[PDB]
């Protein structure tokens, strides 16, 4: 550890990176460059195993500024990850391992990032996380940092500073957070649009800061040093200059998404003794320095689990890395009339008896949402997370929960403000991680409140979503067994509850919750089949007996799951959907059409009354529902 | 003005706020029965004229903690605005005045909340707003505060930090921040959850920051009046206890969202000498001081009103109350291929020059979303407005200059991060504002940055959404006509553009913009129409060539705009949907089976590469797409 390894060591990062982008003709050179004596040093202080990227307690790098990933991808492949020459000269090109933001399908990735601010809330997940994980194992297993490299863009995310209110709130003195600060952004100098003492920010919400020059090498270690004997978590306010080395582009806003340009690469490359006319090029001493990652790696590793087999714990992380689903016994809810908000936190509480790493909360709303696991304390010694009014937050801390290795996560609020957390929950759906997210109040049946707090648009937004199944149970059979798919699916699940009681219904006739949907009513030649979800199913069952009563046969469709009745097959679809098909959900749900001949829907916003006042408002009843089926 | 009638006029607000939760059995009276010394004493602080709410230099009041609206309503009704005591007998009741959270049809209300951090946002956005105002009509003319009371929730918000960053920079000294600290969120304790000093974050952002006891009424007024000289935007710390005045209930959780109970009432008002066997009752003195405003204001109003008639801005003034959208010429784009990001950046340059009162800017990504109004200058000199990093914050801003009186304000940014601002967006369609949302790089065709940065399920969810219409023009064209409806419209819209190049089509057949989908190509007897939008027309026009040149009659429909063709006519509808119609758009959009009987969509996120490339993958070219048609 010296000046001229350094030097080059950083150099071989930056050209690396600044040669991917070029030959992709795509990216993002800057933040490369400008980070790439940071990320030097840093390799000197990152414990982990390139060779087995799921090691426990290995330190956790995030880079929040996924722009700046063809640093990361230079980094993994000298450091000896699973990740070669080849794939860094297919930068950005279709089905290679390096894409244009970082994703955890390339090995050594932590959690997938790009939209920004995300990462800085991962990070702080990825904390709180380490310190459950101690709580349940022990410091002599769990002990490791947590790094997170971030820009300008990051910090002015709002997400950034919930995350890191809880950071202090929780005393996350495993927490490092190294700001690339710049001064440049897309539109040119960040102070245009952003002036903080971002010193004194951080201080307000408890954390100790460190200033630097992020291309002096030696005070950049010494923060380090510093940084890891904080009692607090830390900030480092690191001031580069983007495009560092680059020449005529040092400090230009034209280095931050654009290719640097060959005659600017040779000129860059010149000045730091690097061959001009050749690419993708490695020198010996950084490579054996980089490198040297695998065998001190091996070797944490395996001293780590010699602590391992000497612990008293070893027992229960193997039923953290394996648990059993099969064995649960949930609560029998036939023919009990309850609001699904209710049976919902019954089986919460079941799972976090029965799972010792299921746990969660929600943001402010334990009371409303029905989510308080009793009797099992708050974080960090217990379970209860109390996120407070930090929707976007909690759910981006709950992503890196469900990559930390042990933990089943939940994420609670109002159906509604799901719209203030929706970005999470797309990388959730994105990375395909098992993270459960529980939206109450799904319905114009909130009813005084108003619409401001009645879902409409939701449902299409979650249906329409890939990677994420989205439940809407009509009783508490329904919400078990929904449950129960959820678990072993391998895809984050909502499930979308009502504020009010809603009825028990008699059993399947055809088809099952796992179908998505099933027959609740099936008639010999059906005239009509009417399919509904959630609250508007015994609507349907009395619209249906009144029809029969009329001399119309009707089919009964109850569908809790939009995405997985997509998944049946035509013979079951053609079972079900009898006659002329009428949908029905307190929704504006036009994605029903391609199920449904008519939607019987919500086309408006709500109102602010009585539950069953505003039911009625919308046409939910059935001398209503039968009219418009009778069209007439 | 003293302590006597102070008191009467607090608790006059307390027990009208108490007794309409209670007739209700529904809402919230803690933060009321908190705030209610601090609203008799802003009442003389306020300048406002209750009979004319429109009054363009009134003080703004935005209650960002919108649950506590009984105590909004009891004041407008006390102050004399047109909301009677009859109303507010009616809280919560369906079709009345007095809806549990605030709604713009009630006259007095300046914008809708009950989303927690939306009114701070839209707070700090009526203080830019009237910065503007006054670069436009001077000082002389637009001089007024702006006044927001905001509660722990909101502050926990991230977009409460966002837009006070901005605030802090832009040096809104006009902007009165009033914080209720009554340490009481719903899961109880605000320290579970929180523990910044508040202070010192604010002071960071460049607030200055007053602490008060919130109930004694000579510490607010100096605090007020310290607040009205302040060179910075300000910030008043005010402790007070929730539930303020309720006995057994001070101080409890329980009060924040469920009725204080009759006998608890009967309490309240026997300690503060009120007749606890009546209810909805106004004391004399309280009722004459309250409705004082009524005279005040007139007389401040005709004070402004002959200022006006002096200045030099008249003409300026009355054209921006009236802006004539028919004469505006816009770019002829006829027969030129362009992405149509820059088809929209060249017509949101025509309106600037056209309407002294349309603004905005994006959030960082002014030269990639291609809106910089080229030589209008930068706010609050010109025209264009340098959000940052801060896509939520960024549109409640401008949810406020919608509402300012005199803006036609428009939010920019990647269709993808839309996810980050749709709360506000959603708040815009609850109002009915003419706000416009440009979201540019709306699907795969984005290419190398890959699927963090590819929309797929954004559009449904802004087609979902009531009172917003969501426009995806195929070229230039479609782009001006989209424009020149929005601009018409009485509901907000978006505009969904492409990052790479479009080609320019040929004119209608049948039908235009205005009817969301018209013909391009009719054919007698068709057999298959295909219907797209935006990038994928071009595609159906050369599939449909294809088709007739192995002997099938196709119809090619573009659809700019769902919404807008749902209100189409029958009549309408059928001629253009001949056949069997697919549907075929470069998202997954399962709404479209309203008009088609096969959609060609994309069912999975994206990748990172080449745009031709990820467009092949994802099967958008001729050969697939007939072979689809055709199936097989
Ligand atoms: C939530 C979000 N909004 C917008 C963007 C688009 N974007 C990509 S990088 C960037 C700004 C980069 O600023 P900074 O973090 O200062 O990066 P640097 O210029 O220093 O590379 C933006 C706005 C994004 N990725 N995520
Ligand atoms: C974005 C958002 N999330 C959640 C809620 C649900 N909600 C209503 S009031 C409240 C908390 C109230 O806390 P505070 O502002 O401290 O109000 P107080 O208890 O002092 O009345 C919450 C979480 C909401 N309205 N908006
Ligand atoms: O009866 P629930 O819906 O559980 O309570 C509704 C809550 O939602 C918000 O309006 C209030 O904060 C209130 O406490
Ligand atoms: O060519 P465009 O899409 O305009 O630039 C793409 C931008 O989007 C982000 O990936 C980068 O920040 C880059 O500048
Ligand atoms: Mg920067
Ligand atoms: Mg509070």
């Amino acid at each position: 550890m010296n000046i001229q390894i350094l030097q080059e060591q950083a150099n071989t990062l930056r050209f690396l990176s600044a040669d991917m982008v070029q030959k992709a003709n795509s990216g993002h050179p800057g933040a490369p460059l400008g980070l790439a004596d940071i990320l030097s040093v840093l390799s000197y202080h990152l414990k982990h195993n390139p060779k087995n990227p799921t090691w426990l307690n290995r330190d956790r790098l995030v880079f929040s500024g996924g722009h700046a990933s063809a640093l990361l991808y230079s980094f993994l492949h000298l450091s000896g990850y699973d990740l070669s020459l080849e794939d860094l000269k297919n930068f950005r090109q279709l089905h290679s391992k390096t894409p244009g933001h970082p994703e955890i399908s390339t090995l050594g990735v932590e959690i997938a990032t790009g939209p920004l601010g995300q990462g800085v809330a991962n990070a702080v997940g990825f904390a709180m996380a380490a310190k459950k994980a101690q709580n349940l194992l022990g410091s002599d297993l769990i002990d490791h940092k947590i790094y997170c490299l971030c820009g300008d863009g990051d910090l002015q995310e709002g997400i950034s500073y919930e995350a890191c209110s809880l950071a202090g709130l929780h005393k996350l003195d495993n927490f490092i957070l190294i700001y690339d600060s710049n001064n440049i952004s897309i539109e040119g100098d960040v102070g245009l649009a952003f002036n903080e003492n971002v010193k004194m920010r951080f201080e307000a919400q408890g954390f100790e800061v460190l200033s630097i020059n992020g291309h002096d090498y030696e005070e950049i270690n010494k923060a380090l040093e510093q940084a890891k004997k904080s009692t607090k978590p830390c900030l480092i306010i690191a001031k580069t200059t983007i495009a560092k080395g680059a020449g005529e582009l040092e400090g230009s806003h034209k280095s931050h998404g654009a290719p640097l340009g060959e005659e600017v690469i040779k000129k860059a490359k010149e000045q730091a003794g690097f061959d001009p006319n050749i690419s993708f090029h490695i020198p010996q001493a950084s490579k054996i320095r980089f490198e040297s990652a695998v065998e001190l790696g091996d070797l944490e590793e395996a001293k780590w689990k010699d602590k391992l087999e000497k612990s008293a714990k070893k027992e229960l992380l193997e039923r953290l890395l394996n648990p059993d689903f099969n064995k649960i016994a949930y609560p029998d809810f036939k023919g009990k009339d309850l609001a699904t908000r209710d049976s919902n936190g019954e089986i919460l509480n079941v799972l976090a008896k029965n799972l010792e790493g299921f746990l969660g909360g929600s943001a402010d709303l334990g009371p409303s949402n029905k989510t308080e696991l009793h009797s099992m304390g708050d974080f960090v010694e217990g379970k209860n997370i109390h996120f407070g009014i930090r929707e976007h937050a909690m759910a981006a801390i709950n992503n890196a929960f469900a990559r930390y290795g042990i933990f089943l996560p939940f994420s609670a609020t109002f159906f509604i403000f799901s719209e203030y957390l929706k970005p999470a929950a797309r990388i959730a759906a994105l990375m395909k991680i098992k993270h459960f997210f529980i939206f109450t109040h799904d319905s114009i049946g909130v009813g005084e409140d108003g619409p401001t707090h009645q879902p409409i648009e939701q449902l299409s937004t979650f249906r329409a979503m890939p990677n994420f199944l989205t439940f809407r149970p009509a009783d508490g059979v329904e919400n078990v067994k929904a449950w129960q798919i959820a678990l072993n699916a391998d895809i984050p699940s909502a499930f979308v509850l009502s504020r009010q009681k809603l009825k028990a219904l008699n059993e399947p006739v055809f088809g099952d919750v796992k179908n998505g949907a099933y027959l609740l009513k099936e008639s010999k030649e059906a005239k009509f089949t009417l399919l509904a979800s959630g609250s508007e199913v015994w609507l349907c069952l009395e619209s249906a007996n009144e029809l029969e009563k009329q001399g119309f046969a009707c089919n009964v469709v109850s569908m809790p799951c939009f995405e997985l009745f997509e998944k049946q097959d035509k013979a079951y679809q053609e079972r079900l959907l009898k006659g002329e098909v009428i949908g029905v959900e307190a929704a504006h749900s036009n994605e029903l059409y391609k199920f449904c001949h008519k939607v019987y829907g919500i086309e408006s916003f709500g109102e602010s009354g009585k539950d069953k006042d505003v039911f009625e408002r919308f046409g939910f009843s059935v001398s209503k529902l039968v009219n418009f089926i009778l069209s007439k």
